[PDB]
Parts: structure tokens; sequence; C-alpha cells
């Protein structure tokens, strides 16, 4: 018979939380936990709005030198640097770039207005990293979190060495000069206000389009998890996001629970795929509802991910592989 | 005194249903009930989902079969063909070209990922049907199911030969590989999921900007058919569109109530646009209300369709024709 | 110690109320009551559709005839002209700017279809104003009311010489032809149309993102003022726009209240501030929640505003400027 994988019409990965830290101290404690639960989430080593302003050489050197040091045990530690209109995100690149005994998982690019400005960056990164004789180039991740970026987001999705999209909602909010309330940077407003909703859905859907993961903002609500763990299902069940940030260690778990797989999707897809292979790719009947090879793809997209990922798929459904 | 007509500021028409049938007993069983209850719907014929994979060349020569034979009563009945990327799509639209004994109402095309794509697609169809000698241009709908339609989705509005754009709504919620759920292709989800919602309003909007029919996606619960004329209800007044496929016979007939004119509405036009009429097509209060020319063009455009219609209009209404 | 302006990343400004009067009695009174009220609210005296058709050349007279008159105490007295496929507009702005006192406040263009329309409009002004030897440019408003200006809107938020951009909510829901409901043009309608909703945003977001003015509609609701002032807070604290339009002198205070600054924030702003101060500005915690930089942006701004528009700044802020 034929397999979904050879009738069926035609995805980006990272880690599901994507951990902030901005101080030494907050740094080697997020490294030290990172040990014990093993790479369920990234680390970025902050320059930027978790650094205090000031010892811009000196902290660049901190993060160099814990990337790929003794407490960087899996290679998830990436790093955010300074804005393109800023003086030191140059020297932030060569100074991570050249002493750090590992290269950064990844650069993230923040406050990006234009897209010539990202592309530049991007560039600067390839050329410093291509001269100090570096093996692979370094993924970049870009905030989108002005009006500039926001506009043209479609068009930062694209760029060839971006590998995510990051919403940053403070920003965002705060580029609206007070037309929208600090409630919006707060849940359920970040949700709910039309124009914030509005634009996280542009750069999920932007995203999504080019392949990139989407990156949802972090909580700033350090005290009540409960309210972590529901922004990190909303993102992620209405908005469509893969990734999240996170800023306080007591989110992190809320954070890749809300993201880890939903293993009662399997049985189903397993139920449905078996009948659609038996009536030839038709059309089929699934419990009231109406099934053709449109709906297949999502259940075959399903058990790709499944098996690929080492879960436990049915013995049923090896007429599929 | 003046005529609406002359003082108001500044629409695109097909059957509100769009059947479909993707086997010959189904096709026939179609067609008798258009024949029983007239053009109140169309028909399209499938060769992509709704029919198995594998006869591919025998599916095109049935459908081929059934346009302008004795069971198409009122040329009101289309084709959907193979996608771009597809082997067989040259092959359906020169196979059921040549052997239509009349050309098919309209060509649907589905999975367009590029503009490119499409154009290229209606030009082929165009090329054939002029060499075949086929008196007039075949009408072409896309599908707007992928990223790349989605993101290109004014340009696809905007292409000279295509008279509608439908939501590929299982297609597209499996496009996001997992990252919307499947509860996303059932209603509510199919209405209150941000990015299905958000992707069914870009289509909507584009149409209508470009004067082509909206034509929104089936309902895939085979039983309930209070759910599928809510469905039709909500993709008419939320979601402004002007047609919904059917996947059912039991379905047609709760589509075509939910999108029959609201005669509601004709008194209420005729009274407010006489009034304006007196004011010299001024300003004017009606029941604690403003209107003026902007919303006359509403009420005008109401009478209008009534009146075209052959609907009854209130002879209190004469001046305003 | 460092203050907000000199470690912070990175607004229009227009009175909040647009009061529309396309009468003489009615531009009469509305001048009246501005002299009485102040400069709270500007009036547009209106020569499209607030008027009646059929005295055109008369019309522009009289409106010409009050700019800079006895009765135009402050300044704040634009107009609004007729459309560019209409066959008065450049003759509206003839007469008007010849025959004026002072030149408009602004003049507004209604039913631009197209960008080129409003960028040629736009360039006849400028013209027209640099021969009569006027001083200074007339600002332009920009009606986003049409299926072509509302999909080049942020074509049109763009264009160098026009300072605001309004929603004609009529017109809009007008131009679908009978696809959106007359209820859209009413509350909650207006504001929970998804179709119309989206509208609202786009043209928000494009305004935002090129420092121009977003105007709402106004409530056509003439009795109840309690409907008005709901209006008037959606579209500042959900839609996000600035100013809102007037079509009765009831309206006008509901509406200038509605977009009265919050004082409640100023003393919110400068704790927040003052504590990110002495970390360096670097994060601090709030109240359970997290600030760094991007959300201090927010209560700068809010500062800023406060001190500018001589609100009451607390004494501890001193530091802060
Ligand atoms: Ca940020
Ligand atoms: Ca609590
Ligand atoms: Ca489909
Ligand atoms: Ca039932
Ligand atoms: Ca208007
Ligand atoms: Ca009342």
């Amino acid at each position: 018979a034929l397999t979904p994988a050879e009738v069926l019409f035609d995805p980006a990965v990272l880690p599901a939380c994507d951990h902030y830290a901005g101080s030494e101290k907050l740094m080697l404690k997020s490294l030290a936990l990172q040990q014990q639960l093993g790479p369920v989430f990234d680390i970025t080593l902050d320059c930027e709005d978790g650094a205090q302003v000031g010892r811009e050489a000196q902290h660049a050197e901190l993060v160099a030198s814990l990337l790929g040091s003794e407490h960087d045990r899996f290679g998830r530690v990436g790093v955010r640097i300074h804005d393109f209109d800023h003086a030191h995100w140059r020297d932030d690149v060569r100074l991570i770039l050249r002493a750090a005994k590992r290269a950064p998982a990844y650069i993230t690019l923040p406050k990006i207005r234009h897209v010539h400005d990202a592309a530049e960056m991007v560039a600067f990164i390839e050329a410093t990293r291509r001269e100090l004789g570096i093996a692979q180039p370094v993924p970049v991740q870009l905030l989108v979190e002005t009006h500039g970026a926001l506009t043209r987001v479609f068009d930062l999705a694209a760029l060839p060495g971006v590998e995510a999209l990051s919403f940053g909602l403070m920003d965002f909010v705060s580029a609206h000069d007070g037309a929208i309330p600090d409630t919006a940077m707060r849940s359920p407003g970040q949700f709910d206000h039309p124009l914030v909703r509005r634009a996280k859905l542009e750069i999920s859907a932007a995203c999504h389009a080019y392949g990139k993961v989407p990156s949802h903002n972090v909580s700033t609500e350090v005290r009540d998890m409960s309210v972590v763990a529901n922004d990190a299902a909303r993102a992620r069940n209405e908005f469509g996001y893969t990734r999240m940030w996170s800023i306080h260690p007591a989110q992190i778990e809320a954070i890749v629970a809300a993201f880890a797989p939903r293993d009662e999707e399997i049985t189903t897809a397993t139920e449905i795929l078996l009948a659609a292979q038996s009536a030839q790719w038709g059309p089929t009947r699934y419990h009231d509802t109406l099934h053709d090879r449109a709906s297949y793809r999502y259940y075959w997209s399903v058990l790709r991910r499944a098996q690929a990922t080492g879960r436990a798929v049915p013995q049923d459904a090896a007429p599929l592989f």
C-alpha cells in the first residue's frame, strides 16, 4: 500500500524555553541549573536590557568567558548583544567571538528598525567568525519590537542567517508612547489588547511562512507561576509560538511543560491515517467528521514528530512508515 | 429630484454554495439533486483531495464526460484539478477541456504556493482553450491554503482570470505542522483560533478589494447540520464571505439559506434614502442615528440588489430609480 | 547619576476631538462653542458628506469666509473638501486658499482610492498655497475609507505632508456592498465585527509606525452620550487612536474627557524610574513584576508628556530631568 510520506503534500525546532541572564550571578546559577535539568532550555547571556549600563566591555568579556567553559555543558548557550544604533554592538561581536572557547549557540539582535540594519549585522557576524576561522556560521535571532520591524516582519523572517524571531512586548508597548496602556504588558492584556494581539500574530505567521521559530516574550510576573504557565499555553495554543523566553528559573519548568508534546494525539493520528490508507487516500469519515489529504497531513505531521523524537508510536502504525 | 445612482460614491456574484463531489456516484447524485433544486448551488467535480489517488487519467475523463452532458442542466458545474507541483495538472486541463461537451463553469486550482505558479496555470488554461477553439475563457478560482498564498493573497486576488479565492482550512492548519491544534479545523476553533481567524480575514479583505468572491471552506461536520448552518452564518455575517463549500448534500440547503437575502433591509433602506433625497443628500437623522452619503451608499446597495434580483421593492421607492 | 533621557531607547499630537460642521448654522454655533470652551476640539468646516449637494461653489466661499474670521479665534479650524474623482476638488482648494483670511488648520481629503491620488492632491495644495504666497504649508489629513486606501494604508501614513489618517466607518462598511451588515456602523459592531476591527487596527498601526495621528470615526448615535463616551474609550484604550471625530456638540465633551490624561500614571512612573536609576538602569523588581529598560521607556514617556503639558510631576522626580 501507499505511505503518507509518498502521497501527502509537504519545520523549525529549537528548545522551547529561552532563559535570560544578564548578570554573572544569574548566568552562573542558570548554567548550573542547565547542568541539572539538561538542555531543556537555552540560556541567553544578556548584554542589553537584562544588564545594567556602563560596563559594556567588561560585560562582553564575562559573557565570552562562559561560552564553551566548564559551565556550558551542552552548547546551548547563546547571547544577546546591543542594537544597531548602539556604539558597542560591533565590539560585542568582536570581543565575544574572539574570546569564547566555543562560539555562542546564537546571537540575538535587539531593536531592529530596518531590514538592512539586521542584514548588515548578520553580515558582520559572518565576516567576523569567518576571519577568526570559526568553523560554522553563528545563528542569529531577531527581536521584533519596533514599528519598523513589525511592518517589515515578513522581510525579517525571510532573512537567510536568521533562525527565529522574538516578540519584544515591553519595547513594543513603549513604542506607542502611551497610546497602548501598560496593562498590555501584563496578562491578559498582552493577549487581548487588539494591537498587541495583532503584532504577535504577524510575527507568528511570518515565522511559519519561512520555517523560522516564533519565540514568545517573557512573563514579567515573577511570583505567580500559574500565570506564567497560562501565558505559555496561550502563546502555544492560540498564537502558534513554539518557544518562550524565561526571566526567572521558576518560570522554566512551567514553560517547558506547556510546550511538551501531547501524546494524546498519536493514537488519533494512527487511526485516521490507517483508515485513509485503506481508502487509497481518498476522503474518509471519522467520528461524524469528514477527512481528506488536507487533514491527513496534520496527523502525519503528528506521527512523524513522535517517531522522530523517540516517542511511543503504536505497533499498528508500522505500515505508515 | 436627484437619484442615489447619480449622487452617491460607487460587486462579484456567484452561487452561494459550492458543492464538492470526488467520485462518480457522488457526482451523479449531486447532478441529479441540482436538477431537482435548480442551480442554487454549483457543483465542483473534484480530481484532487476529494478523490482517491492512482486513477488520475481515468478520473479526469469521468469528469470530462459529465460536463455539458444530460446531467449538467445549467452550466453550473466546475472542476478542481491537481496542484502546480503535481505531475498530472496539465493533463487534467488537456484531458478535460478536450473531451467536455461544454467547458467547466470554472477551474479550481489547489495549493498555490507562489503568485507566478497561479498565473502560469491560468495562462495554460487560456492557451489550451484558445487552441481547442473554445469560445469564451474559463474562469479560475484559487485555493488560499499555503503560507505562500496567504502572504501574497492580495496579489492573488488581483490576478485577471481569477473570479474567486477559497480558504483551505485543513491544509492551512496542517501547514503549521502541529503549531495550530486540530481543534482549529472544527467549530468554533476555525473562527476563534487567532491565526485561522487572521487568515480568513486576509482572504476576505483581499477579495473585496478586487471585486472577487470570497469562498468559505466546508464544514467537515457531516451529522449536525445545526453546526453547518451556524458556520455559514458566521462566514457571512462576521467574515464577509459570500459563498461556501459543501461536502454533503444535507449541507447544501443550510448553506443556501444562510446566504439568502434579508428582505427586512429593504423597507429600512427605502425610508432612509427617500428622506436623504428630500434633504438634497445632505446628512439626516433616522432613529437617534446620524446618516449621510457614506451610509446612504449601503442602503442604495441594498435596494439596487433587491430590484435587480427581482425581489419586492416598495412602490414608495420609485423616485429612487 | 544617569537620566532616562540619556540611557533609554527613543510622537504626534493634535486636539483629541475633530468636530464636523457642514452647514452655516452649525459652523457658526461650533465656532461660538469653541470660543467658550477654548480650543479643546478642532472644527472641520465640511464641503463633502456633511453638506448637501448642488451649491459647491457657494459652499466653499462660505467656508473660506469663516477661516481666520472673528469666529476663528484659535486657528484650530480646518476643512474637508471633495474627493479626487470629483469635479470640484481643485475648485475647493483654490476658492478656499484664495479667500480665507488665514489658511485652514488642515485640509481633509476624503475617499482616497490610490496612493498617487493623495500625493497629487497634497501636491496641488502645496503649489496653490505657494503661488498665493501663503507662508507655511497646509497640513493634510487623509480618510482611509476605501479598499484601495486600506490596502496601501502604510504607504498613506508615510506620505510627507500628511499629519493624520481618519477611519471612514460608514463608507468602509458601504464599500463591502452589503457583505458587512449595517450593524457594523453601530456599536459594538463597529469594534467587534472582525473586518471593521481589522481595518481600524491597520490604520492605527500605520499611523504609529510613521508618527501620524490616528483619528477615529464619529459615533452616529446622537442621543445616548453614554455610548459616545464608551466608543471614545475603546478607540483610545483598545485601538490606540489619539483623536476622534464629533458630529454633535454634545459629543465633544464626552470625547475630550475620554482622551484626558490619566494622572494616576505619574506616581507609578516616578517610583519605577527612580528605582531603575539606582540600579544603573539594569532590570528591577516592582510589585511582583520584572522591569527593564524596555518598560522604563513607557514610564519615561508618561513623565515626559506630563511635565511638557504642564501637569503636576512629583518633586521626587527631579533627578530624572
Ligand atoms: Ca526587548
Ligand atoms: Ca498570587
Ligand atoms: Ca484544501
Ligand atoms: Ca448531535
Ligand atoms: Ca466618510
Ligand atoms: Ca437611551
